[PDB]
Protein backbone atom coordinates (compact mmCIF):
# COMPACT_ATOMS: atom_id res chain seq x y z
CA UNK A 1 0.00 0.00 0.00
CA UNK A 2 0.83 3.21 -0.96
CA UNK A 3 1.02 6.37 2.05
CA UNK A 4 -2.62 7.58 0.56
CA UNK A 5 -3.66 4.51 0.66
CA UNK A 6 -2.72 3.81 4.47
CA UNK A 7 -4.22 7.12 5.16
CA UNK A 8 -7.89 6.62 3.58
CA UNK A 9 -7.69 2.91 4.95
CA UNK A 10 -7.37 5.06 8.77
CA UNK A 11 -10.04 7.86 7.87
CA UNK A 12 -12.17 5.26 6.41
CA UNK A 13 -12.17 2.85 9.71
CA UNK A 14 -12.83 5.41 11.42
CA UNK A 15 -15.68 7.23 9.64
CA UNK A 16 -17.30 3.34 9.39
CA UNK A 17 -16.59 3.81 13.51
CA UNK A 18 -19.72 5.99 13.64
CA UNK A 19 -22.03 4.48 11.22
CA UNK A 20 -21.86 1.44 14.01
CA UNK A 21 -25.49 -0.09 12.41
CA UNK A 22 -23.94 -0.53 9.26
CA UNK A 23 -26.51 1.76 7.09
CA UNK A 24 -23.74 3.16 4.99
CA UNK A 25 -21.92 -0.32 4.79
CA UNK A 26 -22.94 -1.89 1.00
CA UNK A 27 -24.83 -0.46 -1.94
CA UNK A 28 -28.18 0.75 -1.45
CA UNK A 29 -30.44 -1.53 -2.95
CA UNK A 30 -33.99 -0.89 -4.94
CA UNK A 31 -35.38 -4.02 -2.60
CA UNK A 32 -34.77 -1.94 0.32
CA UNK A 33 -35.34 1.63 -1.45
CA UNK A 34 -38.14 1.29 -3.82
CA UNK A 35 -36.91 3.50 -7.14
CA UNK A 36 -33.67 4.29 -5.59
CA UNK A 37 -31.66 3.90 -8.55
CA UNK A 38 -33.76 5.66 -10.57
CA UNK A 39 -33.52 9.02 -7.94
CA UNK A 40 -30.02 8.68 -7.01
CA UNK A 41 -27.39 9.73 -10.11
CA UNK A 42 -24.22 8.62 -8.25
CA UNK A 43 -24.43 6.19 -5.85
CA UNK A 44 -21.63 5.86 -3.21
CA UNK A 45 -21.05 3.67 0.07
CA UNK A 46 -18.55 2.44 2.59
CA UNK A 47 -17.68 -0.79 0.79
CA UNK A 48 -17.47 0.91 -2.67
CA UNK A 49 -15.30 3.37 -1.39
CA UNK A 50 -13.11 0.18 0.06
CA UNK A 51 -13.23 -1.22 -2.97
CA UNK A 52 -11.63 2.44 -4.49
CA UNK A 53 -8.48 2.41 -1.72
CA UNK A 54 -7.74 -1.00 -2.34
CA UNK A 55 -7.73 -0.36 -6.35
CA UNK A 56 -5.87 3.21 -5.96
CA UNK A 57 -8.50 4.95 -7.46
CA UNK A 58 -7.78 7.98 -5.13
CA UNK A 59 -5.07 9.86 -6.18
CA UNK A 60 -5.97 12.28 -3.68
CA UNK A 61 -7.66 13.20 0.10
CA UNK A 62 -9.58 15.70 -1.44
CA UNK A 63 -11.01 12.76 -3.63
CA UNK A 64 -11.80 10.64 -1.03
CA UNK A 65 -13.45 13.24 0.97
CA UNK A 66 -15.82 14.10 -2.31
CA UNK A 67 -17.25 10.64 -2.05
CA UNK A 68 -17.65 10.61 1.24
CA UNK A 69 -19.84 13.56 1.09
CA UNK A 70 -21.52 12.23 -1.79
CA UNK A 71 -22.77 9.41 0.42
CA UNK A 72 -23.85 11.55 3.06
CA UNK A 73 -25.41 14.12 0.59
CA UNK A 74 -27.60 10.80 -1.45
CA UNK A 75 -28.91 10.15 1.82
CA UNK A 76 -29.89 14.12 2.54
CA UNK A 77 -31.54 13.78 -0.88
CA UNK A 78 -33.76 10.76 -0.82
CA UNK A 79 -34.97 10.55 2.49
CA UNK A 80 -36.74 13.19 4.47
CA UNK A 81 -35.44 15.07 7.36
CA UNK A 82 -37.12 12.93 9.74
CA UNK A 83 -35.72 9.54 8.97
CA UNK A 84 -32.53 7.75 10.91
CA UNK A 85 -31.01 7.15 7.45
CA UNK A 86 -31.05 11.90 6.74
CA UNK A 87 -30.13 12.41 10.85
CA UNK A 88 -27.12 10.09 10.80
CA UNK A 89 -25.95 11.49 7.32
CA UNK A 90 -25.56 14.52 8.24
CA UNK A 91 -24.35 13.49 12.04
CA UNK A 92 -21.82 11.42 9.85
CA UNK A 93 -20.99 14.51 7.14
CA UNK A 94 -20.20 17.12 9.97
CA UNK A 95 -18.35 14.93 12.40
CA UNK A 96 -16.03 12.97 9.17
CA UNK A 97 -14.88 16.31 8.13
CA UNK A 98 -14.10 17.19 11.36
CA UNK A 99 -12.16 14.23 11.99
CA UNK A 100 -10.62 14.36 8.88
CA UNK A 101 -9.21 17.81 9.77
C1 LIG B 1 -29.31 0.42 4.29
N1 LIG B 1 -29.23 1.88 4.27
C2 LIG B 1 -30.09 2.63 3.60
C3 LIG B 1 -31.39 2.13 3.17
N2 LIG B 1 -32.29 2.84 2.54
N3 LIG B 1 -31.97 4.13 2.19
C4 LIG B 1 -33.01 4.81 1.44
C5 LIG B 1 -30.76 4.79 2.48
O1 LIG B 1 -30.56 5.97 2.13
C6 LIG B 1 -29.84 3.98 3.24
CL1 LIG B 1 -28.36 4.77 3.63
Amino acid sequence: STPIQQLLEHFLRQLQRKDPHGFFAFPVTDAIAPGYSMIIKHPMDFGTMKDKIVANEYKSVTEFKADFKLMCDNAMTYNRPDTVYYKLAKKILHAGFKMMS
